């Protein structure tokens, strides 16, 4: 299933239209300008079939945990409740967001040793890269 190369800490080291991307989903200002500013650190775990995605920053910290393939309640960093499903394809981990008809996907893959992870909202597309520790 997923690959053990996602299991570790990730630290963000790269953001490209973060601001945008916080727009399309309804953000507040003054919460952006400290999101903009966030570093978070991405930790990835399993236990058995169930697989957890916790985020820490300074500002908020957030954790799903989740079954392939099996919808499962979310409440996102700016606060959404949502119907969130993750994926695998290509060896990609792709989550989907649904809530009040609107959608938003996180797409994350591996590349050269790094998380990718592609955020999706009304045509904007951000791009944050991660490091492992
Ligand atoms: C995680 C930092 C929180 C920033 C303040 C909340 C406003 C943004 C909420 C949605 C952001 C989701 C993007 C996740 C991308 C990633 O994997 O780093
Ligand atoms: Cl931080």
């Amino acid at each position: 299933g997923m690959s053990n190369k996602f299991l570790g800490t990730w630290k963000l080291v790269s953001s490209e239209n973060f601001d945008d991307y916080m727009k399309a989903l309804g953000v507040g200002l003054a919460t952006r300008k400290l999101g903009n500013l966030a570093k978070p650190t991405v930790i990835i775990s399993k236990k058995g079939d169930i697989i957890t995605i916790r985020t820490e920053s300074t500002f908020k910290n957030t954790e799903i945990s989740f079954k392939l393939g099996q919808e499962f309640e979310e409440t996102t960093a700016d606060n959404r409740k949502t119907k969130s499903i993750v994926t695998l394809q290509r060896g990609s981990l792709n989550q989907v967001q649904r809530w009040d008809g609107k959608e938003t996907t996180i797409k994350r893959k591996l590349v050269n040793g790094k998380m990718v992870a592609e955020c999706k909202m009304s045509g904007v597309v951000c791009t944050r890269i991660y490091e492992k520790v």
